[PDB]
Parts: C-alpha cells; structure tokens; sequence
C-alpha cells in the first residue's frame, strides 16, 4: 500500500475492508456544527521525562520513537479515562503549501500535520491496545508555514541521516515539549489510523491552535524518499488520507 495512483487510498479497501467501516480517521471538523461540551476535563500533557531514542523512515513517514517502558511522557485528562503512554511521533505533509494535514478545518488543509501517539497502559502494551475500541490516544496538531519552530530544527538537521526507507539514527534527548502550541483547547471524536491497518481504536484529540514552522522547514520533510537506497527515487510528498465519511459521531469541543 501507498500513496500512489495504483497503491493510494483508494485501493487500501481491497486488503483492509475496515477502510469503508463506521468510524475512520481522518475527518473534516465543522466548527459550527460541534457541539461544545462543558463536562469535558483539561488535558494533562505531562512531557517532562520524556525519552526519545530513535527516528527511522518507514517509507511512509519518518518516526521519531521513545522509551515507553515506564510512565515518562503521558496523556491524560479531557476526554480520557486512564494514562496513556507516548510511543512515537510522524506527520503527514504535502507537495505544497496548501495541503497535507489529515483533518481539516471546515474544509481547510493545513500544510502539514502532527500526530503523537499514545497508547493505553491499562492493556499492558501497544499491540494489546489496539485490540481495544479506548486503546489508543493520538494527539494531532496542525502546521501552518510562516516563522521556524525553533523546537523542530533538531529533527530537521536529522533527516540527512534517513533519506531511504529503512535507515534509522540515534535520537535521544529530544523534548517534544517544543512543538506544543500555546493552547489546549481541543476538538474530540472516536476514531481510527489514518494507516493501514486502519483499526478503530483511536480517541482523537486535535488542537484548536496550529504551530508555524518556515518553508526551509517543510522543505526538508520533501527531500525524504519512499523507496530504499538503490531504487529510483520517489520524493516522500503527499502522504496524507483524505477526510473520511463522519456518519453516526459528533465531534465535541472543549470550547466555544
Ligand atoms: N496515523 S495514526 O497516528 O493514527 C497511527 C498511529 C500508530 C500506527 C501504528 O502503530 N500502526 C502499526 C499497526 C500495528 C498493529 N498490528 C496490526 S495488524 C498507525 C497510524
Ligand atoms: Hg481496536
Ligand atoms: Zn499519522
């Protein structure tokens, strides 16, 4: 599977038929049909003793993985019941500016997006969660092009290191606390992997705030590759899945 006219999104159906099920990701978030929800708790981001180790390119994206052998950066709070332990980060950008996120606002495509996952610590491990409809937790943030985020330049300079698919690098000491906006205030609705294999076992939560990164910034993200070395080169661009059918879910905000 893929991104391509042959592999893309379209075809995923043929091998996972969960793609066509009753709550996908991503989807569009119409502002005014929300509905604001005042029992919604705060979200607890507890980041301060996070361990990052690792950043590799799947040929799909490129993760950025942590130690999750102990609670060290959790999420909590707002619509979750439970601790749920940070396992790894990627994002999803575009060709252009103009698109690239997952979700969207009212319609609107950002030029890139993030997503933080988490898993549920009450199932033991990763691939216990995602045998479960509350196993996952994944944290999306938007990223619009204007001024550099200074906490993304670390990743950035990386990338030269893992240009094919496959390769890897040490990354440790990484504060993900860096690419955090400045408000919490988010939109919540069940939902699934915006990958194969598309399993409905995700609690999305996505900020209301979106983070500015530089367009030297984005750039380097399209100078990845999908393939392996010695294979010809395709520009990892447009990795991203269209809005899915909302059907029977309303997204609730923590705002209004
Ligand atoms: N895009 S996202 O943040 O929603 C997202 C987050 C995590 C994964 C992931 O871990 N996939 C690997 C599935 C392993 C389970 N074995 C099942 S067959 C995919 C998409
Ligand atoms: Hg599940
Ligand atoms: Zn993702």
């Amino acid at each position: 599977w893929g991104y391509g006219k042959h592999n893309g999104p379209e075809h995923w159906h043929k091998d996972f038929p969960i793609a066509k099920g009753e709550r996908q990701s991503p989807v569009d978030i119409d502002t005014h049909t929300a509905k604001y929800d005042p029992s919604l708790k705060p979200l607890s981001v507890s980041y301060d003793q996070a361990t990052s180790l690792r950043i590799l390119n799947n040929g799909h994206a490129f993760n950025v993985e942590f130690d999750d052998s102990q609670d060290k950066a959790v999420l909590k709070g707002g619509p979750l019941d439970g601790t749920y332990r940070l396992i790894q980060f990627h994002f999803h950008w575009g060709s252009l500016d103009g698109q690239g996120s997952e979700h969207t606002v009212d319609k609107k495509k950002y030029a890139a997006e993030l997503h933080l996952v988490h898993w549920n610590t009450k199932y033991g491990d990763f691939g216990k969660a995602v045998q479960q409809p509350d196993g996952l937790a994944v944290l999306g943030i938007f990223l619009k092009v204007g001024s550099a985020k200074p906490g993304l330049q670390k990743v950035v300079d990386v990338l030269d290191s893992i240009k094919t698919k496959g390769k890897s690098a040490d990354f440790t000491n990484f504060d993900p606390r860096g690419l955090l906006p400045e408000s919490l205030d988010y939109w919540t609705y069940p939902g699934s992997l915006t990958t194969p294999p598309l399993l409905e076992c995700v609690t999305w939560i996505v900020l209301k705030e979106p983070i500015s990164v530089s367009s030297e910034q984005v750039l380097k993200f399209r100078k990845l590759n999908f393939n392996g070395e010695g294979e010809p080169e395709e520009l990892m661009v447009d990795n991203w899945r269209p809005a899915q059918p909302l059907k029977n879910r309303q997204i609730k905000a923590s705002f209004k």
